[PDB]
């Protein structure tokens, strides 16, 4: 189709390799380019932490206003909010929100302690569907994005339709569900990436993700002003270990899917 030429061509003019899927919730189609193909996932797997703990929380109701020390042995590489908080406290809200809306390291980790380990995110995705989604490593190591390395991978189709199970569908409770979208839509990290290729006018909530081999990932729910919502996924990774991050890629392929409809 004329949107698959587009992106393969914008493909072939960033030197990278691009995955992109969308669904259309309106007809439930489907929009795809190298939809099967593994990428490495960087801080986009966040949204699958934190919504493991949401769905720990559909039990443990309490669970969200658990508090959570944050010592200086814990702080890894990027930490915004945690480092605000050293030496104290942070609920697991406050770590899910810091994680999915400031991307923070530390906060990941600690949700990932929270689960039992990187097997107990993975477990989370296995038992809503996701049989590709795989969480290996703890942060910051979960970042090389190596070639061909399948560690901490997934693939653009496999995380779109887990994306819109978690938030437009059923796979957490309603209050969590609405909780991780208030997140999302929160997020501050994504003005250059999927919004920046968007009529301003819609409603985005995204997380973004990036990691070495110039990856720059982003994952977002979209709702444009009266219109079913969508759900877009643009994974982008570069064959040079040191390479540049291209958000601006990312608003292309955005740009490009928007025009399609
Ligand atoms: B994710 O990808 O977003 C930022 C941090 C940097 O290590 O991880």
């Amino acid at each position: 189709s004329a949107v698959q030429q587009k992106l393969a061509a914008l493909e072939k003019s960033s030197g990278g390799r691009l995955g992109v899927a969308l669904i259309d919730t309106a007809d439930n189609t489907q929009v795809l380019y190298r939809g099967d193909e593994r990428f490495p996932m960087c801080s986009t797997s966040k949204v699958m932490a934190a919504a493991a703990v949401l769905k720990q929380s559909e039990t443990q109701k309490q669970l969200l206003n658990q508090p959570v020390e944050i010592k200086p042995a814990d702080l890894v590489n990027y930490n915004p909010i945690a480092e605000k908080h050293v030496n104290g406290t942070m609920t697991l809200a406050e770590l899910s929100a810091a994680a999915l809306q400031y991307s923070d390291n530390t906060a990941m980790n600690k949700l990932i302690a929270q689960l039992g380990g990187p097997g107990g995110v993975t477990a989370f995705a296995r038992a809503i569907g996701d049989e590709t989604f795989r969480l290996d490593r703890t942060e910051p190591t979960l970042n090389t994005a190596i070639p061909g390395d399948p560690r901490d991978t997934t693939t653009p189709r496999a995380m779109a339709q887990t994306l819109r199970q978690l938030t437009l569908g059923h796979a957490l409770g309603e209050t969590q569900r609405a909780q991780l979208v208030t997140w999302l839509k929160g997020n501050t990290t994504g003005a250059a990436s999927i919004r920046a290729g968007l009529p301003t006018s819609w409603t985005v909530g995204d997380k973004t993700g990036s990691g070495d081999y110039g990856t720059t990932n982003d994952i977002a729910v979209i709702w444009p002003q009266g219109r079913a919502p969508l759900v877009l996924v643009t994974y982008f990774t570069q064959p040079q270990q040191n390479a540049e991050s291209r958000r601006d890629v990312l608003a292309s392929a955005a740009r490009i899917i928007a025009e399609g409809l």
